């Protein structure tokens, strides 16, 4: 059985991928300079210092979206980098489209990846890698939350990076089953019928099916 | 064949571990904060704020040793944090124990895993995780030149950190065969004989061997 030990070493190459991504996020997020940034009143003549430190993070990380959420003085203040654009505005209560924040802030989670649309640009859908700094505010919630908006289109190349033959169809899903990206036992299908595997991947908490006959 | 297939997925685990802290060692030399304190002239009032910025990297990547080297005016400046102590000195000529410095930027290479004595400590030697600025200064070299000094120690407790059946030894070799850290073929030993599979690490550009027999 080749396929099944070939799923569990591509799902922890997907794996190591997400992992940069990942600790990127967690070392932003726990910046002493974003922090220090916070506290000074988030004044604007250091915006372009943050951009371009975002940006380095940006390059190496190879993701279209960075994000910063940050508490001072009660209020929560959203920055987002794109495509060169800077773009700040307040964090709304949670009954708007803010409320995976409260989520992700009141769960116990250090991290999660919440698929969700962009707050600045609602026409695009993201996975957002949300890291909660250590640093909590004096309202309780966490001085910073940053991480990286991947485009799902990245999803899509980073799945067929490795094809088994050139063919074939590799699927992640949701653990709600709610599918994500698209490029041992047997079903019937239309089609003729096909084997899949799957396996769980922790650092995403997703899952991932591939299927190949012949 | 369980254990090649084993020793792969393994092999991967240390990797990924690996690939933490050469991202973080990547975004640490790139980090447009720190290349604005060199270009400051590397003030020593902002000397605390950076070892803070460090100590936040070292918590979360649980390595007792990061560094920074910087070129500023053609001069080369060697920060350590270690155990809470902020060390600075400057970057002595080729002849002398920084020499490394000078291989390792003359080399095209974006990164190297070089083991070698501490310079602030010749008692203690570490695997220096020696990552490039993309920024050069006026003279060529890399502006920032910043990274992870591992405990050896750590290295012992990653490869035992996965155990088949609790016995055995795992073993990391250099390239050149110099060992570096300790826990398909046949091959006759001194208390019996036992089956040896290696396999090379990409990240780590060292051969890792593990032998178990019964
Ligand atoms: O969950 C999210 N939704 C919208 N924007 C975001 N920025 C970070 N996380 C999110
Ligand atoms: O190669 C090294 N040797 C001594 N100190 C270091 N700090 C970073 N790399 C090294």
């Amino acid at each position: 059985q080749e396929l099944p030990a070939q799923v569990k070493g591509l799902a922890a190459h997907i794996n190591l991928s997400l992992s940069q991504d990942l600790a990127i996020s967690e070392s932003l997020a726990n910046s002493y300079f974003i922090e220090q940034w916070v506290r000074e009143g988030l004044p604007e003549e250091r915006q372009n210092d943050i951009a371009a430190y975002l940006a380095r993070l940006m390059e190496q990380l190879d993701t279209e979206l960075l994000f910063i959420a940050a508490q001072h003085q009660g209020r929560g203040y959203y920055f987002q980098l794109r495509n060169g654009e800077f773009l700040q505005r307040i964090i709304q209560p949670p009954g708007s489209e803010d409320d995976w924040y409260y989520h992700f802030t009141d769960s116990d989670n250090a991290y999660e990846l919440n698929l969700d649309s962009d707050t600045f640009s609602p026409d695009d859908a993201f996975v957002y890698v949300n890291y909660r700094s250590t640093v909590n505010a004096a309202n309780g919630r966490p001085l910073v939350v940053a991480g990286a908006g991947l485009d799902l289109s990245q999803m899509a190349s980073l799945i067929d990076d490795f094809r088994l033959g050139g063919s074939g169809h590799a699927s992640l899903l949701s653990a709600e089953g709610e599918l994500l990206v698209r490029s041992v036992h047997e079903a019937t299908r239309d089609g003729q019928e096909v084997l899949v595997s799957t396996i769980w991947l922790p650092e995403l908490q997703r899952y991932l099916m591939v299927e190949v006959d012949k």
